[PDB]
């Protein structure tokens, strides 16, 4: 069980050829280079307003180093509204399924469509909530990170994914109170968590964020994917086991909630 | 009375790919009712759009074949092309159906009615369906462009003789509903035609990962249009301008509804 706060075993490859879509501006897939296993779980990844996919590599290349396919996406309008990122997320899921069927693609017959996630920062996290509500059981996990929904309201009643919502205690864009209200909108019957990190500011979720703090962010995101995408209970310790106790002893969180 | 068009029909669905190669598209898959007891079946092409493959359209192809349709779902030669590339795919589908009808070893041998051919396509495949329907004229009876995207392609609408249902999504930002409505406004005045813009529908509702509840509404209209105007089965008219259509109004399915019978 590679530690989730640092790169995992796998060497990471990437490509952009064949990833065009009318529903976003550009995309980049990172993946474990060998691709030796029978099928791989996958997640979308976006930033938010004014961000592009290049700003999210701190997370995409970390996750692919732990065995995940990641499609990181620049939406059609980086200066748009959260529904613009909703479309980007659905287009990422569509592209992954398309790539599984495209003989020329490096992902040909290598994706497990039952282990797809949506992951997104700020307005991209709002888009991830909107898309999780629209896709229903077609996505297994959603990870909205410092989500920003503005006026938009997802159909929370329809979400079936296992949802980890992250917030930043010092975040004045996605106020941790507002993020918490999204988390308290979720269905009571889904596995879910709220992790509000001490000292974290909004931009801790792009490349220019604090390296030490991002290790904390990576710990939770990676472990959530391992437990609820792969079903790997070796990473439960980081959610409510001995490692979570270490996080408490280090005062990682201003607020923490978890429904297994 | 007739099987409901929002859920699978009465027929078990079979499929084949052998013999479907063409130099005008990359790949194709025919779905069909397994028994083929009727003397002649109606048929439609089906494509996705830019960056789509035929695998992503099975929500509709397998539904339609469960309602008695032969469907040839097609991955174009260039999935990253322009709408005229899907126009080619649609014409290639019609030519392949003609060929299959005469091919002794084909499941469809002598089982197609060439007076009941249709084109159905999503986004740039919907633009391709409009472009192909103009060039094909009376060779196709029905066309169903779904959230069509034509770009700066300008079809010769005055050559379309098919009965055309255009679908749109009220929340569609790629195939903007006002632009799609402009295509409807361009259709010739002598054809049966309709515009259905679906409340709350987004562009990617017309591929497999679309919202399943909204897709049931999409299936209702696509299936009912083919039944009435391809099959000539008046038992589905209720879904267009009868009691079932009035249920759709009651449930606020549409931001736009236009229909010339």
């Amino acid at each position: 069980a590679p530690a989730p706060n640092v790169p995992g075993g796998e060497r990471v490859c990437a490509y952009t050829s064949g990833l065009s879509s009318l529903s976003y501006a550009s995309a980049r897939v990172t993946y474990p280079c060998t691709l030796s296993k029978a099928a791989y779980p996958a997640t979308t990844l976006t930033g938010g307003f004014s961000n592009t996919k290049e700003q999210m590599t701190w997370l995409s290349e970390h996750l692919s180093s732990h065995g995940y396919i990641v499609i990181t996406i620049t939406p059609r309008n980086i200066f748009g509204a959260p529904t613009g990122w909703e479309s980007a997320h659905k287009a990422g899921i569509a592209k992954l399924r398309s790539e599984r069927s495209r003989r020329a693609s490096p992902l040909y017959n290598k994706l497990d469509p039952s282990k797809f996630a949506l992951t997104g920062f700020s307005m991209g996290g709002g888009g991830a909530l909107l898309a999780a509500a629209d896709l229903g059981s077609q996505v297994k996990v959603a990870v909205p990170m410092a989500p920003f929904l503005g006026s938009n309201n997802p159909n929370y009643s329809a979400i079936t994914a296992k949802v980890l919502i992250q917030a930043g205690a010092n975040d004045t864009v996605a106020n941790p109170s507002t993020v918490a209200s999204y988390y308290q909108s979720l269905p009571t019957g889904i596995s879910r968590a709220l992790t509000t990190f001490r000292s974290a500011s909004h931009l801790d979720w792009i490349n220019t964020g604090n390296t030490n703090r991002q290790a904390r962010l990576k710990t939770l995101v990676t472990s959530w994917l391992k437990v609820y995408l792969d079903g790997n209970s070796d990473y439960a310790t980081y959610l409510d086991g001995a490692e979570h106790s270490r996080h408490l002893a280090e005062d990682w969180f201003t607020r923490f909630e978890y429904v297994r």
